[PDB]
């Protein structure tokens, strides 16, 4: 799957909730959790390890990262992993983010930004979906079908890495995946296309 | 995962469609199929590159090995992976199956397991080689009688593996293989 997939995803919006009043797994055999905020609720899929994270019962202080897929799921709008715990206090740290992008087949022109993570327990849905949007509105990442090459590279405090490649949509099965914002260092980004 | 995840799916009965009415991949973006058969419709899950089977369009000649799932999709009935390609000739072998048990005396009680299809699904293989150890070797009878493996192994020396502690994995159900060149099923079980 390419181009017509890619900027169909990203350019959806997101529905960010912190502090959700509900975060439910009905039952074991359930492969998601029913999570609601004031009178929104949805259906979210848990497709990887996160699917251990929410056994049955309720959880409480959680945050949901939403991006509404084209399936409706038990009868409710469905989004895919993107929960974490909530902040226990207000967080926000400023990293560089180091973008490399092709000029020609020869050289490449370096660019520096900035970008700010607001959570403690982050996501990679989140992660992977911003910083996308952040390339498609500063660097004309999905602007064309040849603006679709390269990688996001969050590198951690430690030697931890994480890489998101452009070319394909972020796979469900990691969507769930979390990290520890605190420990986030630098992001590099490398953009092959003119 | 534990024995009851795993006794919860492969006690599910299965429903198999031969000759599908259609299968249908609506737009790009959706993660898995419609498939249809006489005025039943279902909608069915293909992981990692399984989806690429399938572009977008109407999809002929096609089989489906559905055990529905807990969750509804888009207002129908769900199952993950289990797509193959029709027969195109009859088609038909008896593959010897060898259980043995690595526990105590070590030797093997011999079955037979009947292939009819000349392209088949790993969820298909897994989902009747294990009702059939639960039926004939006690599999998932009880919290300890789920460890060991099946072997699917063919005419060149490639094999595929399920293992007895772990549920066939999603990306793995959509998997095919082909029928015609099975050659033995090799069976350890690691209880007594
Ligand atoms: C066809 C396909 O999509 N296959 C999936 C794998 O992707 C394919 O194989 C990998 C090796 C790459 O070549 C991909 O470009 C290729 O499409 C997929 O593997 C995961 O792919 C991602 C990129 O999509 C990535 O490379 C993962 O490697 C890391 C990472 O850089 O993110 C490697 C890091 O060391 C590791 N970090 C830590 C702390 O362990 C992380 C981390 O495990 C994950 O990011 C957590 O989600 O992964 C690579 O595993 C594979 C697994 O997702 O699924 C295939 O279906
Ligand atoms: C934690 C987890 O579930 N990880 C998954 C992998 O399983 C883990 O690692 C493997 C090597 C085993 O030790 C597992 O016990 C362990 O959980 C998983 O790997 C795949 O696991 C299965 C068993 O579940 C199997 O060993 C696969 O190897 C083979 C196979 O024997 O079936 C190796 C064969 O040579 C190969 N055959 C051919 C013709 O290439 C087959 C074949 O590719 C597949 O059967 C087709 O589906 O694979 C092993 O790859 C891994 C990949 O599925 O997913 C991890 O999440
Ligand atoms: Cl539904
Ligand atoms: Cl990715
Ligand atoms: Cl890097
Ligand atoms: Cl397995």
């Amino acid at each position: 799957h390419n181009y017509k997939s890619l900027k169909y995803y990203y350019s959806k919006p997101s529905i960010e909730l912190k502090n959700l009043d509900g975060l439910y797994r009905q039952k074991v055999t359930d492969k998601g959790v029913y999570v609601w905020k004031d009178r929104k609720d949805y259906f979210v899929g848990l497709l990887g390890k996160d699917i251990e994270k929410y056994p049955q019962g309720e959880h409480d202080k959680q945050d949901a990262f939403l991006v509404i897929e084209e399936e409706t799921v038990n009868g409710r709008q469905y989004s895919i992993g993107g929960l974490s715990k909530t902040n226990s206090k207000e967080f926000s740290k400023e990293v560089d983010v180091k973008v490399t992008r092709k000029i020609d087949e020869s050289s490449e022109k370096s660019k520096d930004s900035k970008f700010k993570i607001t959570k403690e327990e982050i996501s990679l849905k989140e992660l992977d979906f911003k910083l996308r949007k952040k390339l498609m509105e500063e660097e004309k990442l999905y602007g064309a079908v040849n603006n679709r090459k390269g990688k996001i590279v969050v590198k951690m405090e430690d030697d931890k890495f994480y890489t998101f490649e452009l070319t394909k949509k972020l796979q469900p099965h990691r969507m769930g995946d979390t990290i520890d914002g605190t420990k986030i260092k630098e992001i590099n980004v490398e953009l092959e296309y003119k």
